[PDB]
């Protein structure tokens, strides 16, 4: 297990737009297209992101493109971000797993929001992080894979994804 398996696991692979669990026009690997209701939008967004006119179908190569780029580029900007880059470097390749899952779905600021839960990680208070976490519109929209986030962070191995 690792943070690609991980985030194909939560993410799914579709080859055609697809509403996510927000209903928000998303494709491949948990690439999210745009916010606008606009199919027309989110097909232009589409070609623009792999550089072909495309009418919404991609093949797998250019997913997993795409997500190589969006782990790359959460990675990346959880290291420029001053909230998130010392709890990421805090904490243990595992635990960093379940951060850059956080980022990849709700993106960056929303995740340096959660600003007493990120504190209790950097002290390594695991269980009492992992309560804090559950009580987000995160955790409520989306308990399933919350759980298995937040069972990483408490524990700092795969269990909640071995066997998927
Ligand atoms: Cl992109
Ligand atoms: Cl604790
Ligand atoms: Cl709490
Ligand atoms: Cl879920
Ligand atoms: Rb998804
Ligand atoms: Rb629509
Ligand atoms: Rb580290
Ligand atoms: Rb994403
Ligand atoms: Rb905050």
């Amino acid at each position: 297990m690792n943070i690609f398996e991980m985030l194909r696991i939560d993410e799914g692979l579709r080859l055609k737009i697809y509403k996510d669990t927000e209903g928000y026009y998303t494709i491949g690997i948990g690439h999210l297209l745009t916010k606008s209701p606009s199919l027309n939008a989110a097909k232009s967004e589409l070609d623009k992101a792999i550089g072909r006119n495309c009418n919404g179908v991609i093949t797998k190569d250019e997913a997993e493109k795409l997500f190589n780029q969006d782990v790359a580029a959460a990675v990346r900007g959880i290291l420029r971000n001053a909230k998130l880059k010392p709890v990421y470097d805090s904490l243990d390749a595992v635990r960093e797993c379940a951060l850059i899952n956080m980022v990849f779905q709700m993106g960056e600021t929303g995740v340096a929001g959660f600003t007493n839960s990120l504190r209790m990680l950097q002290q390594k208070r695991w269980d009492e992080a992992a309560v804090n976490l559950a009580k987000s519109r995160w955790y409520n929209q989306t308990p399933n894979r919350a759980k298995r986030v937040i069972t990483t962070f408490r524990t700092g191995t795969w269990d909640a994804y071995k066997n998927l």
